[PDB]
């Protein structure tokens, strides 16, 4: 670990962080709906749907086992309400038993399947009910056909959304029990502890995030990742300043000039016991905060209050660090690595019209200090193909144009391998956060012809940011399968207020399978 | 059929050259085995060097002259590199003692030339064709090209070749001269020959679509265009309808005729139809957005890079439906029926205008709150679409200068697709392959459908305020087909081309191959 | 002189080229009387038609090649035409089966050539220099042209063809010889050597402003200057912090108090060996980096990353310091002067509302952090004068507003006495460097009238902008003959994404006639 500077006595030397959550203790169980449903403790939840008839009325068909709550789930009774989806209601009662249980439902519109944002808004009415809960148990009764990997999706979302981050603080109770009936239960109990996994994956990617950038900077970053790493029992190592210089990466020692915090290059591996098949590399952009530089962030929309979330990409390499530590897959070395620091506006700050210089000699001319992220995942990529991988995946907050081209709900995939592309595309699929294939357009590439340095950073003209990003990326992967994911337009949920978490789980399912 | 006029000076008609310089080209192909004559002209090698970057130029044909073999030897041609777009000319005396003009264009070390790669081998041809008065050019093909790629090369060759001058008055340039003579030497040239005639068909639909489109606004209009559409039909000998604003008011296109609302010239909704003698096997509803200028209404377009002296181009669509009614009309393919659909008006700011929140009524009844009346491009489609499905066809695909947000996605060079179906989708994209003109599946995303939820209409005519505008308008046009497979082309982004100033005519080519080959 | 770094991979020093391959070009002019011979490399006619716009090219001149001569004929040529900067060029076998390049650069229809169509002239003419492997160019010029414009067709073609490749790493064949034909070779003979001169002059300087704000920094420009002078056997002398301080120069140095690099101030001086009859200072503005400051660059065409060029002033005086020192004039004492610094963002710059004291006493109140050339001009000029010359001019990337004044060919010049701006203007039509004299319109003078300090920075209102900052200059000049030459418009070539060199050669025929 290293010591992080403070300016007063009162800044932090650390990002606190919870490993330990409410969502650990509940103890899940998967009951088949088929033998009908026991209703005796706490909330019990159906999910309903009527397929044809939009905002149809409700109706529950399976059985229960208690006579006061099968005369509340009557049809005369359920029908006085609707399945418009994210719909629900819910009513205290006394069982059979005069214990008091409390009763309800979600509606889940007319379409028999549901799309991963479908289930999110079935979720975010489940946990707008679990936020004015105090029960010990929530029962949750499957009547709609959801997929192995959704239910996963499921739970997780669920243990995402039910989470809250207090960390920086200065009504309900966290249950204790979790019950699930659905067809086939068997099939889905291989889902829970996987779905358990994922989340905290997840959940930790958005504690780095939503932890702002005077507790989140470079060293205390990396620091992070040294204790993850240990407790994970992973190889890892933390490249300072001296040791940067060494190998020449310029254009990422060139963004943390302005800086109090001296940059930090993050590896960590995991290695496979056995024998090792496959190797990857996963980079994610750790920009810990993101003013712009002399290209400050002041332009209207700009959103300087946003840029703690400039290391999203990292967040999500570290929360697959966790997930693949514990999980421990078969055959395969993964290394993780991000290029930290902060790009700030300083005496010491790098200039717009600059010429640097990265690792694989290759120069550099910056046309604008805010499009820094290109330039530190530059020397990374280089630093990746040096270790010999069959595989380059980086995931970064890089293009503000993907908010005008994809939006905020789906990440964007560039690459100059159709077969890595297509295996990011089944992981997209499989962990249900949405990617799509965009086109690296060659033509675009006479844009990045510097006059005086090898290379341009950016473009002057060519407005498709998105695709000269990547054709600049390109340059600094000579011979191996790379990949590129763009999450600069979903990382952030603007309506939610806080971050998503996204990239974890679809780096995992990507390495998994 | 009258164009208004506000003064006597005002265009009551777009000028439009049929019969151009490139259509008295006399264009033989022979086969190379044959060997070369080389007697008049220029007479330029396609020639490549694989796997040598920058390699050096081997003349590999047989020439059938002695002292243009001698010039042409490999110790002579060394010096010249084959650098993609570099070029070289050369003089000499042939065996008759006349003196001829040689050169090359070099075709890089890559062994298949792209849809880019071409365009700069023709654009670098072009330049030895400007500023040389010539009577014939002769093209030696040692670079090996499917039929595909044949017949684009002369398509751009006569795009690219041909300068119009349609509005030159005191500047026309004096020095113009066209040649008179193309001859083509390539292998196996049987194959290729058929590809001629196509090529010259192709390159019209993409010109003729062209002058629509670089004519201003003032010759342009709704009356105009659909005047210049009538007189093609006829040509073509085409069915042709026009609905004038009291037929539209009984289908009652409360979408597209408020858009037209506040301008001095009428609504005009263009319907032209091909139709196969024999089976029809296939029916398909063509869609171009026909706005003559897009001022943007009372949404003004005086932001800053809203580029308000570009919208002339807002009918690209149309001009590319269009355009591909003359290339159907002319090869007459078998098997099908055409409809060319579009709704032409001109969005402009008066006292007639639709004003932003305006709630508008579709001819499907649907009730639309007005957010940006500069979204009104998605307002004479939505009319439009519902226009198309009535016909009972199986697939509708539509063509617009939609949303500038393509810019930021996909750029300049490739067109965005979007869509309801997977194989119509696909069939764009074959399209898109056997056109050269490049073109991007871009998903439908539904979870963006919910901000098209108004508080009081049926539905948002856009935004507030996902910014992701070119999938939002995807979306509100999905919303005017109900059971039809149909496809979205945006090209918003790739109709003008600023580095020349001009149109490209996109999408001409890839209607007609989507046409031919279905 | 040593150059402080942050990171190791900072750059120390400005890479300079001083021998060029234009340097071993072998210049032979013959007089086109007696015919011209083609033996070898291109041969280029410049062909203009004064009877026909765009009319055929027609070439007058007897080629003592017989196969050259049959492909100029008239009925070849005539399917070419004049219009300014078109070309064509063959390769053919000449009369000795010696493979040839033969061709022409239209000259359009207007007799007397201005130095803008001379300059396309001469793009066309790089343009197949550029693309083709050459060991020698003859040109022919069948057009008018004078001495002057004659040495300026070669400043430029030495200028044009030459390529800057210092910043060029890792992502050839100039000709040696050049043959001109014209008629009355002998008046132009001696306009050679003169060109070549004239030439690296040019291209030093441009080679300063091309170097990027982290290689060209106050403290290696000011070394890069000390090396010039010591080549040159000039006077030098660097004047640091300390002694600034005790100079009192309070403009000058509260610009730099936000930089990492120490002020530094450049004097060079020329002395002729006998009586010294005329003494001048040149003055040239050495803003290494304008980020403007606390009134940041960050409005929409603001340029931010254009602004390494705000040293083009010191460039061009430094530049001229090489051309006079290599012509050594006779009796005059020339100073070359500049107030080098960088104007950044720190906790240590000056404000926006700062009461500053120049070097002559005068208080100041700042109201633009980004109006900092004029500052450091203040004290500047207040040490010019004391030096007791008879000339000052002071040449500077002063103003925005000469974009919308004069645009980016003409500079503007303003002055407090008519000879030495007729002296300027003189210069400027022989050097073939265009300024236009603009006026010092007093009535604006009452708007630099500060509530508090001696005097206001800016203007608060007067829109007048290059006017306004040559009114407040003029009060650091109390009796002394002295001209501003505003540059800001036309110093970076814009089409051609590199500097001019603009003012090197119009200073240095100042200094000479
Ligand atoms: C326009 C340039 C090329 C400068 C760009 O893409 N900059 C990105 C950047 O700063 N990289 O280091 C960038 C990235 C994200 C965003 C952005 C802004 C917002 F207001 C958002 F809500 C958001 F999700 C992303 C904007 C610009
Ligand atoms: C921003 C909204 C959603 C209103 C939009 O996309 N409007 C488009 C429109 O006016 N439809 O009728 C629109 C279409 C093209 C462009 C555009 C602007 C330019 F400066 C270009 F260079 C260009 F190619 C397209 C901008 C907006
Ligand atoms: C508007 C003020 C008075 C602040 C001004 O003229 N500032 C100049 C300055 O920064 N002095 O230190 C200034 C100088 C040049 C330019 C300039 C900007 C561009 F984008 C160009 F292309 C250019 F040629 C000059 C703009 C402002
Ligand atoms: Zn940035
Ligand atoms: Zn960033
Ligand atoms: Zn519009
Ligand atoms: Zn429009
Ligand atoms: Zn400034
Ligand atoms: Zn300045």
């Amino acid at each position: 670990a290293s010591e992080v500077p403070q300016v007063v006595s009162l800044d932090p030397t650390s990002i606190p962080i919870e490993y330990n959550t409410p969502i650990h203790d509940i103890k899940v169980q998967v009951y088949d709906i088929k033998g009908g449903c026991n209703v005796e403790e706490g909330l019990t939840i159906f999910l309903v749907n009527n397929p044809g008839k939009e905002n149809g009325p409700v109706k529950i068909s399976s059985k229960v086992n208690d006579k006061q709550v099968s005369e509340f789930l009557k049809d005369e009774n359920m029908e006085k309400f609707n399945v418009k989806l994210g719909t629900s209601k819910h009513f205290y009662m006394f069982n059979d038993n005069k214990n008091s249980v409390a009763v309800g439902y979600v509606g889940c519109g007319s379409v028999a399947d549901l799309s991963e944002a479908d289930m999110k808004r079935v979720v975010l009415s489940l946990v707008t009910m679990l936020h004015d809960n105090k029960l010990s148990k929530l029962t949750v009764v499957f009547e709609i056909n959801v997929d192995k990997n959704l239910f996963r999706f499921f739970l997780e979302t669920l243990f995402y959304e039910y989470m809250t981050d207090e960390r920086f603080k200065s009504n309900m109770e966290y249950i204790k029990h979790l019950g699930v009936y659905i067809n086939n239960a068997d099939t889905y109990k291989e889902e829970v502890e996987k779905a358990r996994v994922y989340y905290f994956g997840t959940y930790y990617a958005s504690q780095l995030i939503a932890a702002p950038s005077n507790y989140c900077n470079p060293v205390s970053l990396s620091n992070a990742a040294v204790e993850l790493a240990q407790k994970l029992n992973l190889e890892y190592k933390i490249l300072g300043v001296k040791e940067l210089e060494e190998l020449k990466m310029g254009a990422y020692l060139s963004v943390g000039k302005g800086s109090m915090y001296p940059n930090k290059f993050i590896h960590l591996t995991y290695k496979s016991k056995g024998d090792v098949k496959k190797k990857i590399a996963l980079v994610g952009k750790g920009i810990t905060f993101d003013s712009g530089g002399y290209n400050l962030k002041a332009a209207p929309g700009s959103m300087i209050d946003l840029m703690k979330f400039d290391m999203s990409g990292c967040a999500a390499v570290l929360g697959c660090a966790y997930c693949v530590g514990t999980l421990k897959p078969e055959n395969v070395e993964i290394h993780f690595l991000s290029a930290v620091c902060e790009n700030m506006v300083s005496k010491n700050s790098y200039r717009p019209g600059d010429i640097i210089t990265a690792s694989n000699g290759k120069t550099i001319e910056v046309g604008n200090t805010d499009a820094e992220g290109r330039l530190t995942l530059a020397d990374a990529l280089v630093y990746a193909e040096k270790l010999g991988v069959d595989y380059i995946v980086d995931i970064a907050t890089l293009t503000g144009a993907m908010l005008y081209s994809l939006g905020t709900s789906y990440a964007g995939v560039f690459g100059n391998n159709e077969e890595l592309i297509n295996k990011i595309l089944q992981s997209s699929k499989t962990s249900n956060e949405p990617v799509w294939w965009l086109p690296i357009i060659n033509e675009y590439r006479a844009t990045l012809n510097s006059k005086y340095a090898d290379i341009n950073q950016i473009s002057s003209s060519v407005k498709a940011s998105s695709i000269v990003a990547s054709l600049f990326l390109k340059e600094f992967v000579q011979n191996t399968a790379w990949a590129h994911i763009d999450i600069a337009g979903v990382s952030w949920n603007f309506k939610a207020r806080k971050p998503k978490g996204f990239g974890v789980r679809l780096l995992t399912e990507f390495v998994l399978n």
